């Protein structure tokens, strides 16, 4: 319950990431960089 950027790393799947609260798929990744993650002001939803 921290960072949200951190919140979504974990979850590391597309399925749950992409229905995650301000979670985004990060379909293509760049060795280092992390598929699910926070989506920044993309949801936009409260």
């Amino acid at each position: 319950g921290k960072s949200p950027e951190a919140e979504c790393n974990k979850i590391t799947e597309e399925p749950k990431c992409s229905e995650e609260k301000i979670c985004s798929w990060h379909k293509e990744v760049k060795a280092g960089e992390k598929n699910c993650q926070f989506n920044s002001t993309k949801a936009s939803k409260s």
